[PDB]
C-alpha cells in the first residue's frame, strides 16, 4: 500500500546506518490515528455523516505538524503515508515539529459555502481532543485554503475560551498569517537551484533553467531564479504544452499571460514543445514542478540536465533515480527542495506564539538561511555515506528523530 | 465483517420503527476510533511496539462505557462491533452511559508481570487523551482483571494529579470496587429466569433448569436460580461434557467439585450427557452460558426448552432465532440477560463519584430492581411491535438513543 | 423601579432585626450583571443581534440559582429584581444556592425552531464565562422549557468537553431531569395548605378549599389537596371564569375537561361564578394560583377565607396584607408556598452531580420533608418577631444570608 | 524524636507480620513535607513572617486527611508524627483517606481577630499548591475552630474560582458542616465501651464507669454512656480534681454545673478525689479522656478497671501497656476509640461532594455502624496474632495500606 | 448619550463604504459589559461597596485592550463609548487587539494608600473572570498609574498561581514595563507632525510649530519635534496662558521651568499670549495637546495653521472639521496621532509574553515604523474615498474589523 511503500524507502536509509532494530519499529509506526464520523446539518435540513481522520506519526522532536485534505478519494493509508513523510520533512529542515496529517472524505464542490463552513467547524471540534498549539498544528492542503483555515482558528479559539491563532497555519495575513507564504515554496526551489549550480561550478548568470509546470511552485521558482539568480529561464510548461526560447523568457509577462489566458501555450516568441520534450532539453538545471513520475525509466537515459531540483513531489521515479545517480546527475530531493512551504509555516507559528509579526524581508532572510543550512547538512551526510542526495536526506532525518527519542526515553 | 453484521441486526429493528434515515446513519457510525502504536520496554532491555485501540461509538446518553481486551487476535472491526453493542446494552438497561470498547493486540501469556504492568500503564497513558470519568470509563474484559484495572486507575490518578478511582470499573473491592461484582451477571440471569417463568405461568418451585457452561455466569446463575427461585437445576456442563440428574443437583457441591476437579464431569450421581444433548433436554428453562452458536440450525428444531435465557453472548444463531420464535419458544436476549455486569459497574462508578460505598444487600436490590424494570420495558415494546423479544430490546435501545440525540441537537 | 420596590421590602425586614448597616448594602447590591449583545444567523441568511442578561445577586450561601426568560419586554431591572428574590427564596427553603436570573429580549413566537435553537446555544455560549455547575445553574422560566434547557445542557457539555448535565435544571426526565418536577409547585402549596389548617385547628377532611386559577400550580395543588388531604375543593377558576360546587369537584374530571375544553367554564354540575366572586367565597382555605394583585384593597375587607396559601407570585397586594393581617387572616408567603419548584430543581442538581437518579417517591418525600421544615422555621421567626408570616420569611432569609457572609468574610 | 518514637511502634506490628522490608520503608517515610515562610500584615502596618507546615504522609488509600494546628511550640517533627498517625487512624476505620497534618508556629492569643484571619488566609493560599478536595483535606485541631476552617473554605473557593466547601471539614453546620460533629468523638467512645462490655460479658445496666477528664470527649462520652447504655458513671474529673459517687451522677446536671462553675469540683453529692485516685477506682470501665501518660508505670499495677477505653491520645504509656496486657486488662486503642471525630469529618466530606446533607440520626447510625465494624475488624486481627488490641489495630492499618500500594504499583 | 454620539460618527464612515447592514449592527453593539458591586474594607473597619465596570466591545481582531478609570463621575455609557473607540484605535494602528475599557466609581483622593490597594485588588479579582493575557489586557488611565497597575499584575499572578505580568500594561519598568512608555504619545505626535509637513511640502528645518498644552503629550511632542525634526517651536501654552517667541524656544529649559514653576507662563523671553490666541498663530503646524473642543466654530475660520496634529482627544469639534477641511487645512485624526501610547503598550505585552525585554532604541524604531505605516495606510483610504483624513481613519478601522468578523464567522 502507499504507506508500506513509504516505509520501504525508510528501510533503505535505515539499513545504511546502524539504527537499533527495536527502535526502528517505533519510528515506522504512527503514535496516534483518530478516525471520526461526524454529522453535519445540510442546507436542506437533512443531516449527513462524514468520515474524517487525523494522524500524528511522531511527536519526538516537537508538536505534530501537517495539513488537512478535503477530497472524496482519501484513504486512511494515504493520510498515514503523508504523515510519515511530514516527520522526515520537518526533521530535515531542522524544525521543532513532528509529523501529522488529516483529511475528510468529502467533495467540496458538491457543498455550499455554509455547509462547508459547518463541516469544517464540526471537524475541528472533533479532532480538537488531540490537537493544540503545543500538540498538533494543522495547515492547508488539497481543497483547503486560508478561508477554511480561518474557520478552524476561530472554532478552536471560541471553543477553548480565548484567541489562540497558533492552532493552525496558513491563515490570512490580516488574521495571524505570515508574509511570504505564497512565494515560500518557490523561493525554496530558488535557493536549492542556486546551491545546485554552486556545487556544479555553474555560473548562474550563464545558467539555463527549464521548469516543467507553471503552478504556484513553477511560477515563483522561474521568477525568483530569473530576477534573483540571473539564470536564463529558457522554457516553461502548462498542463497542456510548453514553450521554449533560448533568449530567455520574461517570467512576469508569462505569469500575466497565463492569468489572462488559461495556459502559457500560444504565448508569442516561444517555440511550442511538449512537456516530455522539455525534460530532455539541453539545460543546466531542470526544475520539475508539475506531476509525479515525470522523470521515469524512459526519460532517465535521455536527460541532458546537469542537475534536477525537484520542485514537486516525486517527479523522478526510483528507477530514474538509480540511472540519474549512475550518470552522475545531481537530484536535489523534494523533501529539501519544496520544504520552503513548511519552513514558513513554522515562522508563522512562531510569530503567532509571541503575537508579534515579522515583515517580508525578515521572512525571506530566515527562509533562505535555513534552506542553505539544510542543504549543506544534507551534503555532509551525502559525502559521509557516499549515496544519492535523496537517501542522504532521509538518513539525516531518521538520525535526528532517533536522537531525540534516545535522549528522551 | 463482524461490525457490518452487527449493523445489519440494527437495521432490522430500525426498519420496524419510523426512524429518520439521516439520523440512523449517525447511530450506525462510531464517534471516535483511536489507534495507538506504543513502545514498551521489555525486561531484556529491548523496546517492543504494540497496537492498541479504543472506540467510543455513541456518547449521546452519557459517558462511553466499555471493557478493554488483551488478545493476540483483536481487529479494530471486532472492537467497533463490541462498542456498537455496548451502546444498545447500556441503553436497554437504561443506564446513563454510552458505548465504548478497547483492546491491545498482545498475548499476555508471553509477557511477564512487569512487562504486562508497563504495557497497561503506557496504554492507559496513550488513550488518556480521550478517556475520563465523565468521558469514557473502561472496564475489564478478556485477559484483563481487577489487578490490571487497578494499574489503570493508578496510572490515571498519578497522571492527572489526584486520586480518581472512577476512571475504570471492576477494581478490587478494597480499592474502589463494588460488592456483588462476581455474582452480578448470574443474578441478572436469575431475575430474567424468574420473570420468564412468570410470563410462561411456570411455578419456579416445580421449574426445571438446564445450564450450558459452568463459568462465572453458569455457576452463579445455576446457584442463585436454585437457592433463591427454588427451580431444580437438572443439568450443567463443563467445556468437556455435562451431567444430568432429574432429582436436581446441589450447586454448591458442584462448584466445589469443579474447584477441586477441573470439570464437573465424572461427578457422582450425574448421568453423563454431551453438551449438544444438554441443549435438547426436556426442561422448562435452558440457560446457555458457554459459547456462541450453541443453539444453531440443527438444534433449533429439537429444543424442548420452553424458554431460553441467554447467559452468554450470541448462544443462539439468527437462523435458530427464526425457528425458536416460530415454535413460540421465548428467547430472552443476551443484551438484557447478562447486562447485570454493566449494571453493577454503573453502581461502582456511582459509589466512586460520591466516595461512599454501598453494602452487598443494597447492590443486589438495586441490580434486581433495574433488571425487572428493563425486562418489563422490553416486553412492552415486544407486544407493541409483535416481534421477537431480542428485536424488541434493540428497538427500545435504538429508540432511547435517538431521543437523546433529537432533544440535544 | 421594580428592583427598588423589591429592595424596599428587604429594608422593612432589615429594620426589624439589628442588621449591620454596612453589611446590608452588600446584600442589596448584586454581585454580577452580565449584558451580552450576540449575533444569531436567521434562516434567511441575515444576522440579527439580540440582547441577553444574566445576573448573580448573591453567591454567599452557594452557586447562583435562577431561571432564564425569553420575552420581548424584559428589562435589566426586571432581571435584577427577580434575582434579588431568588436569593431569599433559596435561603428560606434552606437550599445551598444563591440568587440568579437571566433573559433574552426576544419574542419566541416570531422565531422558528431552528432560529430559537441557535439563539439558545449562542446565548449559553456567551454567558458560559460566568455560569457553571458550581457557579451558576440556570433553569426554565417564561417561554423556556425542557427542550430549550436541553439545548443549553448540550451546548455547555460540548463546549467544555464532557457530559455535564448539572449545568441546568428542568431538563427532560430521560436526559438528567427529576421526577415530580411538574407537580412540585402544587405539592408545595398542598403541604403549606395542610400546615395552615393544622395551625388553625381545621380538620382537612371537613376543610373547604377554593383555587383561583387552573394552571400547572392550581391543577396539581387542588388535586393533591383533594386526594392526599381530603379537603373538599369547592371551586376553581379558569382565565375566563370560575365554577363553584359545595359538594366538591372531582379534580381529575376537571383536568380532563380542561384538556378537552380550553376552559373549566361550562363544566356541568358547576354554578358559574366570576374570579372576583371566588376570592370572596366562604371557604377555609383560599389558594390564589393565578395572577398578581388578585387580592387587593377592595377585596381584602370582604375575604371570608381563614387562610391564604399563595400558589402564585404576589397574589395579595401589600395593602391587602396589612388588612388581612389586621383581620387575623393567615397569609402563607409565596416564597415559601410555591418554592416547591426550586426545591425539586435542587434535587435534580444533586442527582446530576452523582449521576444517580432517585425515583418519584423519594423526590416527593424529600420535597415535603423540606417544606414542613421551612414552614416551621418561618413560624418560629414569626412568633419571635410577632409579625406577618411573609415578613418573617424575609427576616429568616436575610438572616441566613447574612450569617454566611459574616462567617466567610 | 517524637516521629522516631511513632515509627518504633510501627516497627513492632510490622515485625509481627511478614511485611516486605523494601516496602516497609515507603510506609515509614512521608510522601510530602511542605514548609512555608509567609508574610502577614499586622494591624499596626508592619509585616511579620510566620512558619507553616503541611505534611502528607501517605496517599495510597485516598486523599490525605488531617488537622491544622496554631501553636507557638510546633516542630516539623511533631507534624510528621501526627501525620504518620493519621494514616493508620483512617486506615483502621476503613476510610478512603490518607495521612496529613499541618500547623503554623504562632500564638493565636497574641493576634487579633483580623490578624488571625489574614494569617489563616495567607497560610491556606500557600499550601493550596498541595491541597485539594481530592488531594488533601485539612480540618481543625489545636487552636483552630469552625470559624478558622470557614476562612479556609472561603479562601480556597475564592482562589479557585467557585464554591468548593469540600476542601476542609469541621465547617459551621450552616456552611457545609455535618450534624453530630461535637458528639462524634464521645459517641465513638460510647460504642467501644459497649462492645468492650460485650466481650467482657459485663451487663451495661450494672456496669460502672469512671471518666478522667471532662472536656468535649469526657462530657459526651459520659453522657451517652449513661443515657444510651445505662451504665452508672460513678466518677468524672476536671483539670483540677475529680468527684466520686457510687450512686451514679446525673451527667446533665454535671455539664450544666461545669458551664456555670469552671470545674466539676465542689459539686454537691460528690466525694472529692484526686485524678490519680480516680484511675485507681474499682470500676468496670475506665475512660481516660484527659492527658497523656495518665496511666503510667506507677498506676499500672494498681488499676482495678476491667477495661480501659482510651478517649484521649496516649493516656496509657507503653510501660503501662505491657503491665495491663499482662494483667489481662483490655485496653481499647485510641486510634480506634476516638476515631469518631475523623469518621464524621468523612461523612461531612461526602455530603459536601454531593451537596446533599444528612440529618443527625443518619450521621449517628453511620458513625456507630462503622465503629462496631472497625472494632470487630481489630478484634479478628487481635485473635489471629494473639497480641495487644493496640498492636492489632496497627497491624490492620499497616496491612490495609500495604495492600493498596501493592495493588497500585 | 456619549455612546450614541460615538456610534453616530461610526455610521458616517459606515455609509461611505458598502458595509452589510446586518454586519454593521454587530460592530455597533459591545460583546460584553460586566458590572460589579464589590465590598472593600475601609481602614476604620467599616465595609463600603463600590461600583465597577469592564466592557469588551469587540474581540474579532484579538484580545480586548483598554485602560481602567478611577473617577467619581463614571457612567457605564462613558465606558462603552471609550471601549467603542478603542476598537477603532487599535485597528487603525493595525495592532492584534480588540476594544475594552473599565472603571470604578470612586474618588481616589478620599481613599488612603491601603484602601486604594484593597479596592484595586478586589476589583481585579472581580473582573478576573472576564480578563486574561489572551482575553482582555487592562492598562492605566485617569487616576490609575504604574503603581495601581502593578497591584493588578500581582493580584492576577497570585490568584492564577504563577507570575503572569502580561495581564496588564503600563507596569513599572523593573517589573515588566517597556522603555519609551512616557514619550510614546509624544513621539507619535512627532511622527505625524513630520509626515504632515512632508505631504504639505514644508521643510522641517524652516517649519514653525505651536503646541497648545504642556502636559505629557505637549512636552515630549514639542521637545522631540524640535530636536529630531528641527522645527522651530515658537509657542507653547500652560493651563493658564501661553508664551510666544518667533526665535524658537529651548524646550528643555521650558520643561525645567515648568517643573520648578507651576506654569510656563512668566518665562523670560516669551511674549505672553492667551491659549485662544495661540491657536490662531501664523504657524505651519498646530499641535493641540490640551483640552477638548479647543478648535471650535469661532476659531475654525481664523486658524492660520496649515496642518493640525491632534495631540489630544477631540480638540477640533465636528463643526470645525467641516470648515477646516473646506479651507483645505489638514487635520491628522487623534486616533492616529496619539495612538503612540497604545502602540507601546502592545510592545510591552509582546515583551512580557516572551519575558525578553527590548532596549529603548528598539522600542523607538518599532513605534515610528508602525506610525509611518498607519499614517500612509490612512492616506491611501483618504485618497480612495476623497474624504477628511479622520473619516478615512474610521473607514480603515471599520474595514479591518469587518474583514476579521467575515473571515471568522
Amino acid at each position: 500500500s502507499l504507506y508500506e511503500m513509504a516505509v520501504e524507502q525508510f528501510n533503505r536509509a535505515a539499513s545504511l546506518m546502524d539504527l537499533e532494530s527495536d527502535l526502528a519499529e517505533v519510528l515506522r509506526r504512527p503514535k496516534r490515528v483518530l478516525i471520526v464520523e461526524f454529522p453535519v446539518r445540510m442546507d436542506d435540513g437533512h443531516v449527513e455523516v462524514f468520515t474524517g481522520y487525523r494522524v500524528q506519526h511522531n511527536v519526538a522532536r516537537g508538536p505534530a505538524k501537517g495539513g488537512i485534505r478535503y477530497h472524496p478519494d482519501v484513504t486512511l493509508d494515504e493520510v498515514k503515508a503523508l504523515a510519515f513523510w511530514m516527520t522526515w520533512k520537518t526533521a530535515v529542515m531542522n524544525l521543532p515539529f513532528g509529523g501529522g496529517k488529516g483529511g475528510v472524505r468529502v467533495d467540496p464542490k458538491k457543498l455550499s459555502r455554509n455547509e462547508l463552513e459547518r463541516l469544517s467547524r464540526r471537524f475541528f471540534s472533533e479532532i480538537q481532543v488531540i490537537i493544540g498549539p503545543y500538540n498538533d498544528i494543522p495547515a492547508p492542503d488539497v481543497n483547503t485554503n486560508a478561508d477554511v483555515i480561518a474557520w478552524y482558528m476561530d472554532t478552536y479559539s471560541m471553543n477553548v475560551g480565548h484567541t489562540v491563532l497558533g492552532i493552525v497555519t496558513g491563515k490570512p495575513v490580516e488574521l495571524g498569517g505570515s508574509k511570504g507564504r505564497e512565494e515560500a515554496t518557490g523561493r525554496g526551489v530558488k535557493v536549492c537551484a542556486g546551491l545546485a549550480m554552486d556545487v556544479l561550478g555553474i555560473d548562474p548568470k550563464k545558467a539555463t533553467v527549464a521548469v516543467q509546470g507553471f503552478g504556484n511552485v513553477g511560477q515563483f521558482a522561474a521568477l525568483l531564479i530569473s530576477q534573483e539568480l540571473g539564470s536564463k529561464v529558457v522554457a516553461v510548461s502548462d498542463s497542456r504544452g510548453g514553450i521554449y526560447n533560448p533568449e530567455g523568457f520574461d517570467v512576469e509577462e508569462l505569469i500575466r499571460y497565463k492569468k489572462e489566458h488559461g495556459t502559457v501555450v500560444t504565448y508569442p516568441k516561444g517555440e511550442r514543445i511538449t512537456n516530455e520534450e522539455l525534460l530532455e532539453l539541453d539545460v543546466d538545471i531542470l526544475v520539475p514542478a508539475a506531476l509525479e513520475g515525470a522523470i521515469h525509466a524512459g526519460n532517465a537515459e535521455r536527460i541532458k540536465a546537469k542537475a534536477v531540483v525537484e520542485g514537486a513531489n516525486g517527479p523522478t521515479t526510483p528507477e530514474a533515480d538509480e540511472i540519474l545517480s549512475r550518470r552522475g546527475i545531481l537530484v536535489v530531493p523534494d523533501i529539501l527542495a519544496n520544504a520552503g512551504g513548511v519552513t514558513v509555516s513554522y515562522f508563522e507559528w512562531v510569530q503567532d506564539l509571541q503575537s508579534f509579526f515579522w515583515d517580508l524581508d525578515q521572512v525571506r532572510n530566515a527562509l533562505e538561511k535555513m534552506m542553505k543550512g539544510a542543504f549543506n547538512d544534507v551534503m555532509k551526510v551525502k559525502e559521509k555515506y557516499n549515496v544519492d542526495m535523496r537517501t542522504a536526506a532521509y538518513i539525516l532525518a531518521i538520525d535526528r528523530v532517533a536522537y531525540a527519542t534516545k535522549k528522551r526515553g
